[PDB]
């Protein structure tokens, strides 16, 4: 039960397809220069990623949470779309004028997709740029370098770093009259569910999809890890591509080897 490397046969599916799904994860940022949960990437001090992107780790220290935060929109800083987001963004775009449908359900809080001109993007786990607030609910778009004053050069990664220890009352706070609640990352944690208004979306998009790309992502977080399998037990060709096999390699139709940067534009064009 093993999948297809010829892209010549997927080439043969994109051809005719109508409605493209292509799920992402934090590989197709890789050649961007931006770090994945995989890997070397993905600690921060003595923690992982995991660790940190909790309610528990929130409620517990929000200061913490906050300079790993603060850390990554400063990384993002600096970073550009890579030619993997740059040929997804031109295949919709192309597909579009033809009346065919591609759309981009990412796990990414980077924004990529976005800087490099995808317009069907969903965002299933929000964004590093995006705030709320914990007492009214407000969700804002925020991409202050520092998003408050206290942070200013705070976050460094290396371990052993004392925690800035900020008082919650100096950390990022809502601006709306009368409020001044803490707010946090417009992002979804783990132990949190995603928005069901989002989950609706992407059932819809599976649903209807007659071709589906799996890209950049190790497979092992749910739902996500999910999306993509169900698009193949449908009998609907799902093509991977990924420098590695993983977990759900052998669910799919394809699986194409090496750096998406390098593959996308050969199997998009
Ligand atoms: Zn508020």
């Amino acid at each position: 039960a093993r999948p297809s490397s010829s892209m010549a046969d997927f080439r043969k599916f994109f051809a005719k397809a109508k409605h493209i799904v292509i799920i992402s994860g934090a590989g197709v940022s890789a050649e961007s220069g931006v770090p994945t949960f995989r890997g070397a990437g993905g600690y921060w001090r003595k923690w992982q990623a995991q660790d940190l992107a909790t309610p528990l780790a929130f409620a517990h220290n929000p200061s913490r949470v906050w300079e790993f935060y603060h850390y990554r929109r400063e990384v993002m800083g600096s970073k550009e779309p890579n030619a993997g987001h740059r040929a997804i963004a031109e295949c919709e775009t192309r597909l579009g004028k033809q009346g065919r449908r591609v759309v981009v359900i990412t796990q990414n809080i980077d924004e990529l997709h976005r800087k490099a001109g995808t317009k069907n993007l969903l965002e299933i786990h929000g964004s590093l740029f995006k705030t709320r607030c914990t007492s009214c609910g407000v969700v804002a778009e925020n991409y202050k370098s520092p998003i408050c004053p206290a942070l200013s050069g705070k976050g460094a990664p290396e371990p052993g770093t004392q925690d800035a220890s900020i008082p919650v009352e100096k950390l990022p706070r809502c601006e709306e009259a009368g409020c001044g609640g803490l707010l946090r990352p417009h992002v979804v944690w783990f132990g949190e569910n995603l928005d069901p208004a989002i989950l609706e979306e992407v059932d819809r998009e599976l649903a209807h999809c007659d071709l589906c790309l799996v890209v950049g992502t190790s497979s092992v977080v749910y739902p996500a890890a999910m999306f993509a399998p169900q698009v193949a037990a449908r009998g609907v060709p799902v093509a991977e591509f990924n420098t590695e096999t993983t977990p759900a390699t052998n669910r799919f139709r394809f699986h194409f080897q090496g750096p998406c940067g390098t593959t996308l534009p050969e199997a998009l064009a």
